[PDB]
C-alpha cells in the first residue's frame, strides 16, 4: 500500500531523527503513531492501522541505517523534508 509506504516512511524517518540525529524535541513513538493515525484518518485513509505502520517502519529503518549516505547528511535531508511533520507532531 503506498498510503501505508508513505505513513511508515515519516515515522521511520522521525526514528532516525530522534536516535540518530538529536531531535530531543520530537514526541515520542506512541505519540508519532498516534498523529499518524490521525493523519491517516483525516486523508480518508481507513485500512491504516499503528501496528501496520510502525512494523513497515521498524523495516524501514533497518534499511535507512545500512545505506551508505553519510549519517550527517541523512540528518540534514531529514530535518528539511519532515518539517511539515513535525509541525503536526508539536501541534
Ligand atoms: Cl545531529
Ligand atoms: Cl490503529
Ligand atoms: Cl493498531
Ligand atoms: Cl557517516
Amino acid at each position: 500500500s503506498e498510503q501505508l509506504e508513505q505513513m511508515a516512511s515519516i515515522v521511520s524517518a522521525t526514528r532516525y531523527l530522534k536516535m540518530r540525529c538529536n531531535r530531543s524535541d520530537l514526541p515520542d513513538e506512541q505519540s508519532i503513531l498516534n498523529v499518524a493515525n490521525r493523519i491517516a484518518i483525516g486523508k480518508g485513509w481507513q485500512s491504516l492501522t499503528q501496528e501496520d505502520i510502525r512494523k513497515h517502519s521498524d523495516d524501514i529503518y533497518v534499511r535507512l541505517t545500512r545505506d551508505s549516505t553519510p549519517e550527517y547528511i541523512k540528518c540534514r535531508e531529514f530535518n528539511r523534508r519532515l518539517v511539515p511533520f513535525i509541525g503536526e507532531l508539536l501541534a
